[PDB]
């Protein structure tokens, strides 16, 4: 028993990050196969920031001018492309420890592990969640830039974001492996904001459960509530909608715990409108949304990987 | 920015994962060299629990009795040793992985990562602290033990923690790699319970500098005090004592921040007096205490390891 906020084993990504460096820029790449992915804006300049026309930076650079180190030995380049915010190095070896991978863009609501990452060596692993606004809340320094987030499935690698930029309000923007940004934010030096946040209510429901399963059942109530008065009630504190689909994913965890869905909504109920009084659940004061339903059911039944 | 509990990179660890098996128990070893190391326990069967003496139950075995499997390779045993709650089995195989490493007892109020493995797969990562009464509150089900918690060190594996148990509590308990336990513990199925714990001040601290180098100052105050009264408070708080020691081990975060040590001493002390009156720091709604100063410098600055 016990609960943590657990990360993937990193070790199938440490050995697929390198230092890519060009002009006065260095971040992380990340060397899958013959090429090094890594975010656009390291061409720019600290005069580029502004409003960049990538097509035309991307047009005047040469393959020499990037530099890619892989630990103390460095690819050559021999070839280059953009597709979307990322850019595509093509070097002349392919990387050995490349594992069986897939890139996937994901929904808010889903979590994932940042391996957070400077001059291509690796710093830390953490788990984070793809926040309702698109943004999600690291922990990024200059040089983090090509960080990439994760999942592990069995055996195969699902990369899901790369890491770009910091918001004023200091939580993080980046794109998926193919570039695309995750919300409206663009890789230009304008005014962006993150946007009003929400509570993800399914994994609040999740984290509830772990609870139960882990013996906390302070909170729990012999109401029940219907989904149309709990969404009411969610609408209010701020919590995104639940949906039919939510409840269906929830159907796992209520087997095991004999909770039914709906008990656990008036639950979460009740909890929003008086509060914890002092409690705790799980170590924690507050409701946590970043854990998925999955998420809570691999930790509380002991999945692998390899 | 920002600010997480973040485990270190466990790829150096995730090399030296295999499956012991003996008997009708399976557990997880340590594959350093051409040794295994993995918890004691597991020469015991389901009537040997009570009191074993695991001289005797040792004496009793043969190599071939220790099953290991490093992934889909078997592992030869070639011989086996005890030292305190730890086997050594002697394999014929050096393992190819072996990282650069150290063993290391650490103190309470240290923080580790520990890699959460069944069948000699590892789970997930993430970072736990010793706690005083020498009890880690982790997240580990049936078949984890042989689990190791780790710290690195620029290149360096310090393995300090390997599994070996569940307290009643739902915290756990276990041994340094030459296998002596952290607290009163025993390999014994007797009765024993965690006992008193307390919040690890000087950690407390730390994380508050964290929150200041993150931007939450809501908590400052102008008022100072000295070391005695402070731990005046403390004592009624359940707080460890904070030392000179302590003081001067968050000297570098005080200079970066400004802060005097003992001026955030004064700020912990409201804190506790009045609580947080609704609102939250770095994103919890209670005084953080499992990141150690060193914790806060590392994310705060970047360090990274190769
Ligand atoms: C890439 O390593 C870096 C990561 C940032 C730095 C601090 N926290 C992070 O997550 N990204 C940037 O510095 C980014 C660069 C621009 C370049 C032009 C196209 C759009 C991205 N700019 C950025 O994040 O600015 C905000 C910021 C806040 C605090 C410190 C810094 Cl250095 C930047
Ligand atoms: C080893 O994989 C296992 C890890 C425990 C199981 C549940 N959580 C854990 O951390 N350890 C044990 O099962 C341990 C075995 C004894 C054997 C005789 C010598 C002392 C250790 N016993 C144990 O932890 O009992 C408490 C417990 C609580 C809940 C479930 C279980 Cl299976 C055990």
């Amino acid at each position: 028993s016990g609960f943590r906020k657990m990360a993937f084993p990193s070790g199938k990504v440490e050995g697929c990050m390198v230092q890519v460096t060009c002009g006065t820029t260095t971040l992380n790449g990340l060397w899958l196969d013959d090429v090094v992915y890594c975010p656009r804006h390291v061409i720019c300049t600290s005069e580029d920031m502004l409003n960049p026309n990538y097509e035309d930076l991307l047009i005047r650079k040469s393959n020499h001018n990037f530099l890619v180190q892989a630990g103390n030995v460095q690819l050559r380049v021999i070839g280059h492309s953009m597709q979307n915010c990322v850019l595509k190095l093509k070097v002349d070896t392919a990387n050995p420890k490349t594992p069986k991978y897939k890139f996937v863009r994901i929904q808010p609501g889903q979590t994932f592990s940042v391996l957070a990452c400077y001059n291509g060596s690796p710093s830390g692993v953490y788990q984070c969640a793809m926040r309702p606004n698109f943004t999600i809340k690291g922990s990024f320094l200059n040089g983090s830039c090509g960080s990439v987030g994760f999942n592990i499935d069995y055996d195969c690698v699902s990369f899901c974001y790369m890491h770009h930029m910091e918001l004023p309000t200091g939580v993080h923007a980046g794109t998926d492996l193919e570039g695309n940004f995750y919300g409206p934010f663009v890789d230009r030096q304008t005014a962006q904001a993150a946007g009003t946040d929400t509570t993800i209510t399914v994994n609040v429901l999740a984290w509830l459960y772990a609870a139960v399963i882990n013996g906390d059942r302070w909170f729990l109530n012999r109401f029940t509530t219907t989904l149309n008065d709990f969404n009411l009630v969610a609408m209010k504190y701020n919590y995104e909608p639940l949906t039919q689909d939510h409840v269906d994913i929830l159907g796992p965890l209520s087997a095991q715990t004999g909770i039914a869905v709906l008990d656990m909504c008036a639950s979460l109920k009740e909890l929003l409108q008086n509060g914890m009084n002092g409690r705790t659940i799980l170590g924690s004061a507050l409701l946590e949304d970043e854990f998925t339903p999955f998420d809570v059911v691999r930790q509380c039944s002991g999945v692998t990987f390899q």
